[PDB]
């Protein structure tokens, strides 16, 4: 049967290490594919790492220029937890340069979009075979979440966006079931721009924390109802701004508008909005994608004045970070859903340009009800060795 | 039970990306085997890429001279969809330099022919064990389809050819069932020469579009009946000639004779003859194997005057193409058979001779009922990196 | 159902070769991960090699400095028996720099501890998903056995230690069941210091032979009761001292105190205390970790005067050895539990410093009731080839 | 249930290609292990290649000196049919420098012998776990078949030899069942010396064709009865001598004595003694291990004057050959047992000494009832590329 979001989030008193692949370190001497936009996603019997390959190894020569986001050589691949996406272990889910993937409890739905900027198309795969296609509707880079979607009794919502990435665009929430479109609706609510949504589900409710790439430094939130196939948007009120770049933390935030200071930019990110048990993610730097932390910000979603009451350093401020998304092993044993997340430790261009490539590692963690000590999880590689 | 061709072809209003392995790109730095004559074929629980290995990696030194078609080091290998045929992932189906393979719904039948030009032999494997052998009957390079065959209630027809490749030869249609020969018949119909057939089945009918290597630029078609174990040959009337090389498109074509202009040459190819829902494949160039397109030519099979009413670019005219064959996931969910095909993106010799090898990548697509945007799918490699 | 320790140890009249991976030899030309602290552990349907990867290949450049014990790039990996821990075959059980792992008959429990020296945390995984966490309690390198634990009717005891490694510390015996803590107790008995325990079970009794890293050269023994969840500590009376370094063998040993001569040092080790059928392991050298032997010392556990009555050379005195732990295929056929053990053949730093790395191979053997001839099992590699 | 030899041999009117791995070619650029003494053996659901690894890749530096037969780094490995024994695909069955392996229909029994020349020991594994050990009985290199054994209703006979390899020695026929010794008997019959036996079974009878390494150029035959656990020895009467080196073919051969001309040497080999349907194998050269042929010698086993009535070239006289053994897919479909065999194409030392290694490829073929054309199957590699 299809998995149903019947549990709530477990209490998050800290975060324990869940997974790390050290792909860039290892890939300096093994056949590791170049990637970006990774994520983690579970099936009923296993969890795996996911990402968009560049169709080349890091040590390979075609790794030169992998700083590019959309090429015909990209594809969503998945592989064994905490292992490196290698040419021999990676499994191609589908071909494209933007994806999302989730398991409905019975089987998996993976979606890859591919094509030219002005005329791309998305293909929904279910049970490893293509079932539905969706053509661009705004003709300007059709794109999806870049992280696991969430299903409920067969329904798996997926947030898409088509149009400008620096002004109003056409965002849509699609409701699929066995790869077939049951219904889709345009973005409603007060969020003024939706990009790469990070989602999670619990108690029949799916919460996606995305990124306002044009005006907000205070990421938008899209709360979805998988049963009524309806949703709503907004922002995280809290003054603890979580995008990047982003102006410094104010004392009050905006709930239904983008908090200004930075335009036309940002980084995929996530959060766990669950009352007092609410945790946020943010790069530590406000200027670039470096260092990453988790901060317990009670009621951030609604308390336009909320500040951290606890936190945890994930990646030091002197180490490279990047994309961060949420996933949960919905098939795990227990009375609740252990909240997990991943951080993308980008290496290479643009920041480290003595190499011609751009790749990343992965570090993943899940919540603990204990109050555990922390450690920073760097990619670990030495660009020097790559010169 | 054995799968039965009980559906018709789905409407083809466009073509979506199905698979791509970027083997030559990746193989520049990983252990990827040298190949040619690839194809795609599905089982009830998965689909895979297939090809004739050269028994050597691309970066390997024995890759030197892999421009040769028949050596004792060749063999039909299959591997995971959209992955590169590597030394560690490729599975040897059988040994030979010409094959065909299909699944009857219960298990798979793969056939490899091997041996000296004047005295080769074919071996039919069923359920991964050899069952039947067939010796040359014309003593001049025994050869098969080079792409998936099609079964119906246990019967899987396979088109063979023995004799000259530049004049009359002995072509036969064999009817196997569990690897055993039930019956074989000589080529009947008006087709004057049959080489490397591309087939597909629907509504108890198997249609193979082959290539008249000696006189036709307008590929022959062999329509087979798996129940009555009888067939018939002809050509595609349409003036939209689909072989290569080939003279320019006339206004009227030949239905029961080879359309002249080019002799003793051509390229394996496919087509989907289904009334108005009829689609053709052809290299874009008329001189060499470069660029590839799909064109909706209603009734091409019977309308000796038919012209394109719609089309789609698969590979740009400035990129290398090659062999193209048809396959369909006959075990997919749905009311019809989604038509798919693959294009072989040959790299190396003879066209690109600064390297001593000849290999290829793979790009595969299946039909969509939507009207999707297009993108060209190049191999992606840079021979420069290989020097 | 959960496996139950219902058999006794088979008679040990000699030791036959069980497993060897020649990872350092092979890894000189293949992608083999750098490791340390290996072990062997069985499931109901297979046995595998285990170890703490360094997140890098031996030939890789990040192998430089792998002499370090705790980094964020370490992780417990398992792979196919007698094969080398490669980047493509190794499976990540969990992330950390100290582990233990056992199967309760139904599924496996693996534990990895990770973090900064002054504030680490342990994570218990059961059935491949995290279930329980345990924070440092003495704030000075939380650590576990470094070898397989043993379960009984669902209960799997694990010996931990936190605090100084050169003076009194806090050792605890935890009793888990399906990853959940049922109960834990502090170290009782007369053992004055517990480090890296090697355990085995038979007839409802679990016996762990650990290492007194601060004062004893005569390793301590912790006998555990999985049903009553109670234990007891002591030392091996025998004068045949089995740690390293260690003073020369006296005529009488200590039963309830550390036998002096060497302080603040040692090597993980094991033993089989079973009446007259009692066998010990020890490096042959008394100065460093080189050469390894097995010696039948009847009643060593209680006979403060016992001497060898038989023995077997495992690794010559002129070859590098290291850690040694016990495991038994508790799911094997037969009336008893064939005692097995592994020896870690460390290569590289500190002893062989012309290379910048530190890795190891593995050699494993199990007891025979026959009286078999012996052979020494060297790592086999040549550091010269690595320069 | 256990497989039972209930069929007879199919008629052998020719031989078709079954398997080839091109390991040395491929291994010039991929991580292929160095091996010798290969063979092929089937289980109820698959067939695989087997051999004794050298614990190193061909391109690896430890490949230097792999000309040696017994080292502590050797081990019996098995892998996917027609693929190369790679570091990532090879599976270690057991550790040793002499093996044999067969499947009784329920599970597999593999045996590896290891140790010093004057005091080795054999370990019998059943269902992948060690069960029985057997110590040397003549104290001079304990050794087995080097090719698949044959079982009947649970009983799997294995021919061993201990003592001189150039004079009388102690050969024994062991009868195992689930790895346990049921009974063993010393070599009886008129064969004066037994080494590396090649066996096959049909109609409750197991026939092993071995090699008289001290006096015979006309290989001995040991016919075994798996039910009565009794056997008998002899030689192949035929004057078509099949060992190597060997004097030229006489007109009459010896039935119960070694045919003289060459002493203290030979090559593992096989044959199919089945009345008129009797086929022999022999290197084509009489001086070294080069070229290989199959010859239909009716009644060779009993007709001390029999000459070839038909034959087939397997490997040309100008290509390297070596060991040859028999195997049959006893679980194949059909009314008879298709006779198969493998030839070891040794490369490197001693013949080709510009390299410091010694490895091999594999070529395998099975009988056809057809009269198929032939082709020679060379290893394919170019030692030049290895310099
Ligand atoms: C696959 O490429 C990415 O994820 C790129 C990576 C890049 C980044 O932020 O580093 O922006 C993503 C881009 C987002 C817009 C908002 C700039 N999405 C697509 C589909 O092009
Ligand atoms: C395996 O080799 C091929 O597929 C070769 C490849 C070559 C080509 O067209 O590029 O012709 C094929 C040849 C066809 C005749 C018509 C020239 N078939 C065989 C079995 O030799
Ligand atoms: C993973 O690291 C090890 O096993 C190290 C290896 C090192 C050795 O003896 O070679 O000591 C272990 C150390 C033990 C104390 C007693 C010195 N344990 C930890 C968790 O740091
Ligand atoms: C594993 O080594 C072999 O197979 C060696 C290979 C060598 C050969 O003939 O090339 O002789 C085998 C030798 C046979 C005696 C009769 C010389 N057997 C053992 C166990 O040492
Ligand atoms: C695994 C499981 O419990 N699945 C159930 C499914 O059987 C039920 O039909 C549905 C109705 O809400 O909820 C979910
Ligand atoms: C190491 C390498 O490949 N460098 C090249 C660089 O020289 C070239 O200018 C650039 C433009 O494509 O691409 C990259
Ligand atoms: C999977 C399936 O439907 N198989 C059927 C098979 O059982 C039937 O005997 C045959 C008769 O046409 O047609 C097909
Ligand atoms: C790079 C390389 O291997 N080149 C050789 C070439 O020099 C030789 O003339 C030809 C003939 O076999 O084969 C190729
Ligand atoms: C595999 C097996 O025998 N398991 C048994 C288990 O069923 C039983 O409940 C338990 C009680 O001691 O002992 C153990
Ligand atoms: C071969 C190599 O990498 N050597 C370096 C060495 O030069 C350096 O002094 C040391 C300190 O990190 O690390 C190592
Ligand atoms: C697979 C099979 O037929 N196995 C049979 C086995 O059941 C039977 O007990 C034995 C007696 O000869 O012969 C064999
Ligand atoms: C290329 C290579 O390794 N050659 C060496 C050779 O110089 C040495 O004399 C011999 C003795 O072990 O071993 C080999
Ligand atoms: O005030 C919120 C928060 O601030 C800081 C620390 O002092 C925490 O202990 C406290 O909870
Ligand atoms: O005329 C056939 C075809 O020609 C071209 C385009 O104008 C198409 O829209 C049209 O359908
Ligand atoms: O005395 C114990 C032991 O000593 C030594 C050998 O002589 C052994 O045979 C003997 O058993
Ligand atoms: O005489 C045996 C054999 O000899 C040679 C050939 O002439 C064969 O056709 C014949 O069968």
């Amino acid at each position: 049967d299809f998995n149903n979001l019947t549990k709530g989030l477990c209490t998050i008193n800290s975060w324990h290490i869940y997974g790390k692949d050290n792909a860039v370190r290892i890939g300096e001497d093994s056949d590791v594919l170049v990637t970006r936009e990774p994520y983690v996603s579970c099936d009923p019997d296993e969890c795996r790492f996911y990402a968009l390959s560049q169709g080349t190894t890091i040590r390979g020569k075609h790794s030169n220029g992998t700083i590019h986001d959309r090429s015909q050589y990209r594809a969503l691949i998945s592989w064994p937890l905490s292992s490196p996406p290698t040419v021999y272990n990676s499994r191609v889910e589908c071909i494209g340069w933007s994806s999302t993937s989730c398991h409905d409890g019975k089987t998996r739905m993976s979606i890859c979009i591919s094509g030219p900027n002005n005329n791309a198309s998305a293909v929904i795969w279910y049970n490893r075979r293509p079932v539905t296609e969706i053509n661009t509707w705004a003709r300007n880079i059709l794109r999806t979440q870049e992280s696991e979607c969430v299903c409920h009794n067969g329904v798996c919502p997926v947030v898409f966006t088509d149009g400008s990435a620096t002004g109003p665009a056409e965002t849509r929430i699609y409701y699929f079931k066995e790869g077939k479109i049951l219904k889709w609706e345009p973005l409603a609510g007060t969020a003024k721009h939706i990009e790469e949504c990070s989602c999670y589900g619990e108690r029949a409710e799916i919460t996606c924390t995305c990124r306002d790439n044009w005006q907000g430094s205070n990421r938008p939130v899209i709360r979805i109802d998988p049963v009524a196939m309806t949703h709503t948007s907004q922002y995280i009120c809290s003054p603890v701004l979580t995008d990047n770049p982003r102006p410094n933390d104010p004392t009050v935030g905006k709930c239904n508008d983008p908090y200004p200071g930075n335009n036309n930019n940002g980084v995929k990110g996530f959060s766990y909005l669950d009352g007092v048990n609410t945790w946020l993610g943010r790069t530590i730097s406000i200027a670039s994608r470096s260092g990453y932390e988790m901060l317990k910000v009670p009621n951030a979603l609604t308390d336009d004045k909320s500040k951290p009451t606890q936190g945890q350093t994930i990646v030091l401020n002197t180490d490279w970070s990047g994309y961060s998304g949420s996933f949960m092993d919905y098939w795990a044993e227990g009375e609740c859903y252990r909240a997990c997340f991943y951080v993308e430790l980008i290496r290479g261009r643009p920041k480290e340009d003595k190499v011609w490539w751009t790749s990343n590692s992965i570090v993943s963690m899940c919540s603990s009800t204990e109050f555990l000590g922390q450690w920073d999880w760097p990619d670990g590689a030495k660009i020097e060795y790559f010169l």
